[PDB]
């Protein structure tokens, strides 16, 4: 079972076995693809000038070609951005960087504002729904019970419709 | 073959067997990684900002720093685009969905309308190159010639190539 | 140490062995998945309309739906490239590739150019760095430690500025 009479009898399928015995290597290369993927980022760009920015629904390919030649106009976009029009400012550049993460900090709570109003309107929408329907089938009970569906359903979402400004308060209590 | 005394044997290649029983556990990450990759897709459009406008040929660093300020807007372009008008819109936006792509898959087959259109020029192309090296040639034996080599060539590509419309008359029959 | 016995025990654990002998399987389906993250690159496309201008920082997500009629456009924009709407260029394609390589192959070298000016203005930063922060230091000390420390840094470093543009020589004497 298993062992070197497993592995000695691979040998007659010397096509294969390469791949058995090398696939080690391939398997970096394989982890290397997805991080050479994000080189493919520009080739998107290409796409865009090829296909147009708005969905895929001419002069390109010339211009395009131009992206080989490319090695040597690379160095002007990305030469001015780290140093900007100004020299000294290389060094000085890179601790740029934390200013917007420290600031964005005390603005990024935007993610709950949205959400708690975001998941309230589709609430109100699910209520809506059930209001038609609830109103309608109540009635052949009578006693007015529809309008008990629709005060007990307009109670509880309306009242959580309009809350208080949890990102003001919250935002100045957490910086 | 393999060997037994080889698997004891590396552990005195003093951290060689590390790279073996490490890089094995860290490709399952690898798998998480690629998964990483659909983040990347916004960075694309930080590249054509970053890139001027054609292929590959500055202060794009702050702005596209700006990138990370993303957080507050995901929440603006999900919600413009889930339920999109009116507010009664995101179940529909399932119905929506699905029946668009009926509308839609109408028009689809003009994928076909201009494969049609490729063989189309090409067979013509064809016609240009062998009926001006074939005509010269030809007279080389003598006189009259040049009629057979000119009709059977172009009679061949202008009755096979004649009507418009493909996707209309093929699409319609089809009821 | 090892031993078939070993192995074949491990065959009572019929789970996680599993992924131990189909993981070399796994990574070729994760290439199989990493291929298929290209298309993701169009995302991008339609990020720019459905996701904003800019980075992360409209109605066209009925149009991101027209994506699937994206098969039908996508001959418009790959046809004019290799063909053009001149035709008789398509036979052209193949030699004109030839052609435009060879013709930006030749300026194509001003990469070493900004390469050379890059680097050259780098230096030039380390440099002002030292000479204030060393000189400023040795001004504390009388004598004349700040007319040596900033004469002798300017003038060998300065005085170190030689043009040899290879771009120059490589136009002008490669002809």
């Amino acid at each position: 079972l298993l062992e070197l009479d497993k592995w000695a009898s691979l040998w007659n399928w010397f096509d294969i076995t390469n791949w058995l015995w090398y696939i080690r290597i391939f398997i970096i290369i394989v982890g290397s693809l997805i991080g050479l993927r994000i080189v493919f980022a520009v080739l998107s760009l290409v796409n865009r000038v090829r296909q147009g920015y708005s969905p895929l629904s001419e002069r390109d390919r010339d211009r395009s070609i131009r992206l080989v030649n490319g090695s040597l106009a690379l160095i002007w976009d990305d030469l001015r951005s780290l140093s900007l029009f100004s020299y000294h400012r290389l060094r000085d550049l890179l601790l740029i960087v934390t200013r917007i993460v420290e600031l964005l900090g005390r603005r990024g709570w935007e993610a709950l504002k949205y959400w708690w109003n975001l998941l309230q309107y589709w609430s109100q929408e699910l209520k809506n729904s059930a209001v038609s329907l609830l109103n309608a089938t109540a009635i052949a009970v009578g006693e007015g019970t529809d309008r008990v569906i629709e005060v007990v359903q307009g109670a509880s979402r309306a009242i959580r419709h309009i809350p208080r400004r949890i990102r003001q308060g919250l935002e100045r209590i957490l910086l």
